[PDB]
Parts: structure tokens; sequence; C-alpha cells
């Protein structure tokens, strides 16, 4: 009998993001110092880019496999994605498939993303508003950049909208691919007539889609954007993943999926 | 090859509720007049209740037991529940098991539940608004009772609100069993010091929750608890699935539905 | 929790052939006295002749899905076929279909058929030689008539066969769809000379193909093909469910089923 | 749209044996030439040693996990096993535990072992006799080895053996695990009286059990056990994949399994 932790984040292959991953993976072995971790990756494109930079980046299933071949028999897989979309979804099904494979592993767990219950949600407003820089003035709008899916949980972004409004009437909610747009996170800042906005990601790393759609040079990231609307644009390119109050939520949801190994 | 819909609601035994699911069988028969239509119910209870009654209420395994006795090869299961919650992922993975069973059906697809995609969600909000009672008036918040669960699809109700807030400022969404509260929805009645309040379900049908928690003589009701703040409660006992807006939104997940059987 | 028993024959609508299928019930019912037994049947015509006389006359999904609605949680499945081809591995599928359905049943497990391991094979050429009618004297040949399928499992036969030639050279299997073929057994015969040649069905129940292909009228029967080559054919109308020695075997089998839901 | 053919054995870590399994990869390339060919091993135990001996030696789940990574979607799986036994049943579950999984593998088909319908099984002994030694005289003899195994598909070696007499007295097949038994071919062997016996593997390879059980220097091997009984034994160290006839059913196999992705 034995149990291991397979942590699965979307990925990245920049180097300036791919340390808040690191620092996943130091908290997880802090809280579990005797359960070996494992990593893979959803995101086809990055393992192909860490591939080609010399770096092992399993998909869920080659980490699987290969866990099986190690002869771990118990494995709870947590997914360090920001909602239960598709990724998560492709996800559980590749982690049942393997529970129970003649020989293989004989329980696979998955923990919850980060916005899973209604009561996750409330804490990730909670622990994003813990996150803010301390520069950040009351009343200075901070715009929140989640992914954006066309899978059904892209509900979960006007979900945290909610909560996120009941602690500051001035956080605010965009995607990158979903809903809210940013024309109408544009919208609540027109009305809101601000003059300095914050502007962080709501993906565990700081990628791609923060570093060039949120705060790139090019004229259509969201920093260019607002300056042509004369707002002082405040990109901060720091993943959810950094936040120690962030990180607490992942973490809760690997105990419980640790649990549900027994 | 024959095809067949299966409609599955949560199901009710209260009689005056009944008639809102007889409704959408008749517009799905209107719609897909050629292809045969059958029921099946989610609750357990509420198949008890029904059984008792000398009515058959079979479950979704049963339903669709019988549709293969029937020599159906293809069936749309149409999903009549408001979130993908507990029982919308009970129905898929049902659906999903007769699919494909030696000498049984061949292809079984389910259709999404009203709060679907954010789009789904948007159209939603409109829907609820163009089946407001003609008599309230502008100004008077309307409160949405949906059922609310410990699911992770709960969160589609905050999800909703946000909706529902760029439509008007003043209708808001409670559950019984999840989030926003009633409580929540009292905090929001008494910043608005408002007089009247309408109440509305949230759910297919005016089931037990609209008549006995929303609208009761109990203490405990809705309606009751508002009356003691003096607050003049008009709940109104009609399921989204009177509605003719509200009820186009399944149609258009059933004809989804129906497309990936091909 | 809740144990049940689901008996599943490949079944007969000949009303002479019924009663081998409530002896085995009996014998089920004798052994496991306090547990309810339901019954299936796989071959979809019989379901529908069955119906036809207004008896019912459950598929195992049906079957299983009453089951559920009953409460059951813990179905013990006994295959009542010969060997574990086709009907079998359906059977299979369907039970473990079942197995874990939200709010469904717990524990599906399943008995192997007749044929089941060499050890079995072994035990039903020793059922079957205790299962002869008296009046065969030695040196008569026996002829046991298996279905036949073109799924792998076929090879039960030319292995049974092995088996009874390890107790009498005489005895011989020949089967209506697979092999060993009748034309076989008749080369068998030929070699040996035989003027008298007994004729016993290795299916559980006497049905179709023991009143029609091995013992009809009709000229292509093998009774009437023995008749043609001057043989004295006796045709035993007798399944082997009527048989304790053979019946005794899908009991064990049964037993391990039961042992396997705990 | 990308096919892939996945070629599995039980395997081997013995120098001398591995050549038979190059040799069906040489014949599978040669008859499908524009289609890549990947191996897997069932054994874990063997996958150890090829691993400690610094060859790579995937598992059927690391071998699809890393095809599908490669951008295969539709993958033929060859077993290269002798009967449906218990390798083969966890092969076609690892396999289909793949297909259709999120953005992995499209279809995933299994082609049958040797031993496969009761057309294969007679196929087979035709096969096996077409490969005995020139050197082996008329009446001497044969024995076949197979594994044998407390799965169900063990009745395949007392089937063979049907086949086998059908073609000649005496050949005759023993296992080493299953039925018939070593002791069931000695006792075939004293009613023969005969002198001089060949042995041959009836395994892909002749592997640990050819060279240790069969043919050992070791007190136990069938070779010493025949000596001690005054017979002189005459063990073949070539598994049946060095057959042409033998390798033609798999070949086969792989075609039906190939025709089986469209
Ligand atoms: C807001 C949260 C969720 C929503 C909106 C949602 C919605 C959906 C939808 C739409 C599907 C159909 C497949 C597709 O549309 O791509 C699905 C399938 C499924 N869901 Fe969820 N789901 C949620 C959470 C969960 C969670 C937390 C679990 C964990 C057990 C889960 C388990 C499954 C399974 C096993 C399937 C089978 C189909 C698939 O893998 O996509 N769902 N869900
Ligand atoms: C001599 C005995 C057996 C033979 C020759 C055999 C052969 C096969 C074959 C050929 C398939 C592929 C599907 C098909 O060809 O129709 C299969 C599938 C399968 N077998 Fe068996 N099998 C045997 C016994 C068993 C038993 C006793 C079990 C009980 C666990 C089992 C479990 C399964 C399962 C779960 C599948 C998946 C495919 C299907 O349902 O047909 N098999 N077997
Ligand atoms: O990447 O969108
Ligand atoms: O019914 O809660
Ligand atoms: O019935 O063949
Ligand atoms: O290896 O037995
Ligand atoms: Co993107
Ligand atoms: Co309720
Ligand atoms: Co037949
Ligand atoms: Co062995
Ligand atoms: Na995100
Ligand atoms: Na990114
Ligand atoms: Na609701
Ligand atoms: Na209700
Ligand atoms: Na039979
Ligand atoms: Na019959
Ligand atoms: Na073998
Ligand atoms: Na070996």
């Amino acid at each position: 009998q034995k149990t291991g932790i397979l942590l699965v984040a979307f990925g990245t292959s920049v180097e300036e993001a791919r340390p808040a991953l690191d620092k996943m993976g130091d908290r997880v072995r802090a809280a579990h110092p005797d359960i070996p971790v494992r990593w893979a990756y959803t995101a086809k494109m990055i393992r192909a880019k860490l591939r080609a930079e010399g770096i092992a980046a399993p998909s869920p299933a080659e980490a699987l496999a290969g866990m099986a071949e190690e002869g771990f028999t118990h494995v709870a897989v947590q997914s360090l994605h920001t909602i239960p979309g598709e990724e998560f979804h492709g996800l559980l099904e590749t982690a049942h498939a393997f529970q129970g494979l003649p020989k293989g592993l004989t329980r696979v767990s998955v923990g919850l993303p980060l916005i899973g219950t209604t009561a996750d949600a409330e804490a990730v407003a909670e622990a994003l508003v813990a996150s803010l820089p301390a520069d950040r003035k009351p009343g200075e709008p901070v715009v929140f950049m989640g992914h954006g899916t066309p899978h059904p949980a892209d509900i979960c972004y006007p979900g945290l909208q909610y909560y996120l409004w009941r602690l500051d009437p001035d956080l605010l909610v965009g995607t990158v691919e979903g809903s809210p747009s940013f024309d109408n996170v544009m919208a609540e800042l027109d009305v809101r007539k601000a003059k300095r906005v914050w502007l962080m990601p709501l993906m565990a790393v700081a990628g791609d889609h923060a570093r060039n759609d949120m705060a790139g040079d090019e004229d259509d990231s969201w920093t260019s954007q607002l300056a042509r609307r004369g707002i002082e644009a405040k990109p901060v390119l720091h993943g959810t993943a950094e936040s120690d109050a962030v990180a607490a939520i992942w973490l809760r949801h690997l105990d419980d999926a640790l649990a549900r190994l027994n």
C-alpha cells in the first residue's frame, strides 16, 4: 500500500512564471512530508514546449502510468486549476480511467480546483483581497483576469464577482475568453470614473495571458486599452499560487482528496 | 434506427404543480412531432409518492431500460433541472451507463439543464424578466428562490445574480439550501427599504419548496418572515416551466442533444 | 444494506421446458432462505414471447433498475448460461454498468456460467455422467448438444469433450452452431459403429434447440439424421438444470458471487 | 488522423528468447509498411528486469499514454498472448480505458490472442503440426507446453488438445500451472509406451518456463522427469512466434483489429 500525490497544473513554459508552481510543490511537501509528490500538466502545448527545452512534462495519463509502474496504489490528484471546467473534467476522466486497472492503481482521488463549492468561492474572494498589493488604495478598482471558457464552469467567474462585490464594490472580474468580458470590465470602470486600476491574474501562474493579454505592450492588451482611456493601469504579474491565502484553498482540497483514498 | 426523447425532471407529486411538466411535454411534442417522448424523475421520494398514487414514475435507469426493450437506438435525454448539480451529474452517469450496452441503446445524449453556459445564464436572466407578473412595479424587488445545493454547481446561483443585476438592480436570487441564503436576501431587501416584494420559484415546478418554504403559512416561510419585517410579500406559485421564454432555453438544449445523436 | 440475488437464464417460452428454471429457483431459495431472488432473461426474443403471453420477463437492465428502486444495495447475479460466451459477457457489462450508479446499487457481482474454470469443466463432465439415464448401457454413445457460438468461448465445447473422454470414450459433444459440429459427431459415431445413441441437451433447459434441432420430426433434426443412418436415436428432453449434480455447479458459482459482495 | 500498432507480448528478459519477438516485429512491419509499430509488455516482472538492463519496456498504459502524446488517434493493439486469459483481459481493459480520453486516443482496438475462436484453435493445431521439427518421426509423441492459468481461459488448452488429436493421436498438450497437467501428460505417454518424446513450447517465446520447467537440468523439469522414466526427451527451445505458420494467425488477428478502427 503506497500513497502518492499528483499535482496537476495547466502549466507554463514561461521561465519567470514557473516559480509559482515550485512554491506550491514546497507547500505540499511541507504539509505532507512523508508522501511522494509527482507533477503533470494538462495543456498539450505547454508539455510540447517543456519537452522542447529538455524538461520532462508528463501528461496526467503519462504520470499516472508511471506512478502505477513505481507501485503506487492510492494517488490523490490535486487540480491546480481555477474552475471545474474542461481541463478539470478531462483530469477527472483520466484519473478515473486509471483507477482499478488490472495490476495498477487501486484508488485515484481528485481534489477540487480553486472555485469549487460556493463556500470555496467565498473563501477565494477573501483570499484575493488578502493578496492585494499594499500600494493599492481604497477605491482603486482591481480587475482579476480569469481565463474564461466555453464550458458551463465559466459561470464561476460571474459567481466569484458576486462574492467579491460583497467585500468591495470596486473589485471586478474579467476574462480573456468567457464572461464577464473585458468590454464588460471597461463599462464597469467607466461608471466608476476610475483613474488608477490594478490588474491581477486569476490564474495559478502569471503565464502567457497575464504577460501578453493582460499586461502586453501590444495594442490589444488590457493595460494598453486602459492607457488609451487615460487610466493608469497597474498590472501585477503574480499568479494566485504565489499567495499563501489563495494556496491554502488548494491545500485544503488536497487534504480532502487524501481523505477520500481511505 | 429509432430515435426517442426522454424528459427528466426532479419531479413533483403535488397535483397543482404537475401541469407545468405537462406543458413542457406539449412544447416538446410540438417541436418534435415525429419523435416518441418518454418521462423519468430523478428524486427517489417523488417516484415513491407517485407510485403510491398508482402513477408510473420511472427512474432514469427504469425508463432507459424500458426504451431499450422497445427497440429505441438513439435517445436524447433532456434535463429539466435548473443547474448542473448532483441530480444532473447522476443523470449523465446513468445515461452514459446505458449507452453501448450489448443489444441495447447505441447512443444516449444528455441536454444541459437551464443554467448551462454563461450564454445560457444571460438568457435565463432575460427570460425571468420576461416572465415577471405584469402587476409588479418598477423598483419592487423580486426574489427568485433556487433550490441550492452542496454541489459545486451552487455557484450557478450567485452567477445568475450577476446577470440579473445587469438587467435590474432589484432582482435578487436566494436559495433554500445553498448560497445566496435567505438571510443574504433579507439583508439585500433591508438596504433597499423595500415595502413590497415578489417571490418566484427558480425551479421548473412550483413544488414543495415553493408552496412551503417560499410561501407557506408556517413561521419560517419566506413570506412569513417578510410579513414579520412589515413587507407585503407577493408569492407567485408558478414554476419556470410555465414560462414560454424560460422553456425555450430547455428546448434549445434538447435540440442540441438531438443533434449530438447524429 | 440489502442483499438480493438475480438469476439470469437465456430463457424459454416453451411451457414444458420452464419447470427446469423453476427447479433452479427452488434450489436457490433452499440454499439462501433469507435472500430475495429475482429473475431476468438474456434472449430479447424470449422476453418478447413471454410478454406476449402476459408474463413479466425483464431484461437484466430492467431487473437491475427495478431492484435499485426496491432499495437493494448488493446484488449477486448468477448466470444460468453454459459457457462464458456473448450472453454471459453482455451480462457482465450490464451488471457492471449498474454498479455504483448514483443512488443505485453499491455492488453487483456476477457468478460464472457452468463451464467456468478447467476445474468446473471437469466437474461438469462428472455431473453429466451422473445425470445419464439409467437405461443407457455401457458403450452406447451419448451426444450432448451444446448451443455453439461464434464467440471465442465456443472453445468450451471441445474443452468439455476432452474431460468427458477421460471418463468414457463414448461420450461426445456436438453443437448446433459452433464446434464440434453435428457432422463431426456423425463421423465419431461412424467409427464407433454405434447402433443406439442417446442425445441430451447441454443447455440449462430443453428448449427450442432440444425439441426441434436435436429431437424434431423434421428431416434435419439430429434424431432424423441418425434414423436415416440406421441408428436408434434416444433423445432425452431434459435440460441440465434438471440435474442435481449439474445444478450444484451453478449453486457454487452463486456462493462465490455472494462472497464477492463482501 | 494517425494510425499506430501496439504489439504486446507477455515479454521475456532472456537474451536468447527475445529474437522470436523481433521476428514478429519484422513480420508486422512487412505486412503494414506505412503504420508505426510500438511495443509493450504485460508482465510487471519482465518490465522490471528489462529496465534493469537499461532497456525501455513500457507497460500497456505507459505505451498508450506515450502514443497519445505523439498524436496517434487510432491504435490497433495486438495481443501476442496464446489464450484470452488474465493478461489478455487486463490488456482489453487498459486499451478501452484509453479510448475516448479527453484530447487522447479516439479508438483503441484489440487483436485476439492466438487461440481465439474455435476456427483459430483449429488453425493453431494445423500450424503447430507444420512447425514440428523434421527429425520427429511418425508416432513419436510431441508435448506442447502451455503456461496454464487459474482463469477460465485455461479451457483453451484441453480445447486445443481436441483439435490436435483430430490431426495426430500422439500430439499432447500439457501446462505448467493449469490443465492438462504434466502428470496427465505422463499418463498419456505411459499408455503410448513412447520411447522418444519431443517437447515444444506453446508460448510465443521460449522463455523461463521453456528453459527451466520444460527443459531444465533441475530434477523437476519435464525433460528430467521423462529421462527418469527411460524416455529420450527432445526439447525444442523455439517459441511459437518463430513459426511462420503460427505467426500468420496473430497477423490475421492484427488485420482484424486494424479493420475495427474504421
Ligand atoms: C460548476 C461546476 C460544474 C459544472 C458547471 C459542470 C458541468 C458539466 C457538464 C456540462 C458536463 C458535460 C460534458 C461537457 O459539457 O463538457 C459535465 C460532465 C461531468 N462532470 Fe461536471 N460540472 C461541474 C462540476 C463537476 C465536478 C466538481 C465533478 C467531480 C466529480 C464533476 C463530474 C463530472 C463527470 C464525471 C462528467 C462526465 C462528462 C465529462 O467528463 O465532461 N462535474 N459536467
Ligand atoms: C473462455 C473464457 C473467456 C473467453 C474465451 C473470453 C474472450 C473474450 C473476448 C473475445 C472478448 C472481446 C469481446 C468479444 O470478443 O465479444 C472478451 C471481453 C471481455 N471479457 Fe472475456 N472471455 C472469457 C471469460 C471472461 C470472464 C469469465 C470474465 C469475467 C470477468 C470476462 C470478462 C470480460 C470483460 C469485462 C470483457 C470486455 C468486452 C466484452 O464484454 O465482450 N471474460 N472476452
Ligand atoms: O491560449 O488561449
Ligand atoms: O427537500 O429539501
Ligand atoms: O436460435 O438459433
Ligand atoms: O512464472 O510462473
Ligand atoms: Co487561453
Ligand atoms: Co430540497
Ligand atoms: Co440458437
Ligand atoms: Co508462469
Ligand atoms: Na482562470
Ligand atoms: Na496562460
Ligand atoms: Na433551482
Ligand atoms: Na420542491
Ligand atoms: Na450450451
Ligand atoms: Na433453445
Ligand atoms: Na501458453
Ligand atoms: Na516464461
